[PDB]
């Protein structure tokens, strides 16, 4: 009793793969056959039903409308048509026969790892903000911190102030330029991997989540944010 | 000098939308425009760029062959066409213009929202606690799976789960012990409450253990118990 899985690998964002699923040593006629994925790292997540006839497919939606489950009973193998994959997609596939009230997953293939991205076997430039948030009054000073994982080409990092439910706003560029119509209490320094963004003295309308952005290469990151809060 | 942009709203996964971006105050045919997102509670993400003819446009592998970022430079306008949509491409996106070294992005349009779903207002979530247990063998291991909603006729699984291995089946129907499966494993617990029991553990029982609700058309798992020996 076995389900023998084939297919996946390493594919560029926007392609396409075919996973195929061969079962031996059950009826599998009388089967409905799902997949199921696990991203790196994390949990099992559903994706895709198919009845034993080929009929009643039912998709996640992190699939639906690009991927297609289907089977060939005569050949006692299951499918699934993987379409405009994205890297969001990137995680070990499995077919499982789903016995339901008798057996639930019963029978599970190895799994393969499909992994969608364009990516060189280098990394990006990861920006790391500190503290993830301060409570502060107004009146205090407050001093933001963006590390860098590698040095920044040109000091091409920049800072942004986003208010709730608004766009982002271009505070600092260029490390330590301020732009135009930011009051000279935003000061923002630094060079190399280490940055620091400093408010003088905090206004009630500085109150927001403030965001560091190198664009050095073709690459561009953000750091994940600081949150100025009232305390 | 701003950027107006239209476009968004709320699709089924797999369809598609197109989103424009209208300039105005200044020479828009000579800039670099980019789209940046925002998914919802995270952080700013570069998503595409575009500028003169003679350059290459770019776009980030979490949406490229998908979508494609163009312009209109007699209208003024920035596009970005985004197809078959998906859950991940959830977020609120921007245009900005990009001026490099002379100011990053100083310019950014007011944002809209894209949702990419198929849900209706209300899926049964397990949450498994804890998230962790260290024990040495021979002890006995309690894991625990509780679930938003009450679970139809008790179809509630558990599984095994060791490092570079696929999922092996324990218990079903809350409380079935698959054949093979070693009777110190045992499954209790009803309705939105249920238990996996472990004793006499053997160092072989190192593996992470995760329920599944099959009850409806839309199966979920928990998120999983890490035990280690």
């Amino acid at each position: 009793v076995q389900l023998v899985e084939s297919g996946g690998g390493l594919v560029q964002p926007g392609g396409s793969l075919r996973l195929s699923c061969a079962a031996s040593g059950f009826t599998f006629r009388n089967s409905a056959m799902h997949w199921v994925r696990q991203a790196p790292g994390k949990g099992l997540e559903w994706v895709s039903s198919i009845w034993y006839s080929g009929s009643n497919t039912y998709y996640a939606d992190s699939v639906k409308g690009r991927f297609t489950i289907s089977r060939d009973n005569s050949k006692n193998t299951l499918y699934l048509q993987m379409n405009s994959l994205t890297a969001c997609d990137t995680a070990v596939y499995y077919c499982a026969r789903f016995a339901g009230g008798w057996g639930a997953y019963d029978v599970w293939g190895q799994g393969t790892l499909v992994t969608v991205s364009s990516g060189g076997g280098g990394s990006d430039i990861v920006l790391t903000q500190s503290p993830a948030t301060l409570s502060l009054s107004p009146g205090e000073r407050a001093t933001l911190s963006c590390r860098a994982s590698q040095s920044v080409s040109s000091n091409y990092l920049a800072w942004y102030q986003q208010k709730p439910g608004q766009a982002p706003r271009l505070l600092i560029y260029d490390s330590s330029s301020r732009a135009t119509g930011v009051p000279a209490r935003f000061s923002g320094s630094g060079s190399g991997t280490d940055f620091t963004l400093t408010i003088s003295s905090l206004e009630p309308e500085d109150f927001a989540v403030y965001y560091c952005h190198q664009y050095s290469d073709i690459s561009p990151t953000f750091g994940q944010g600081t949150k100025v809060e009232i305390k």
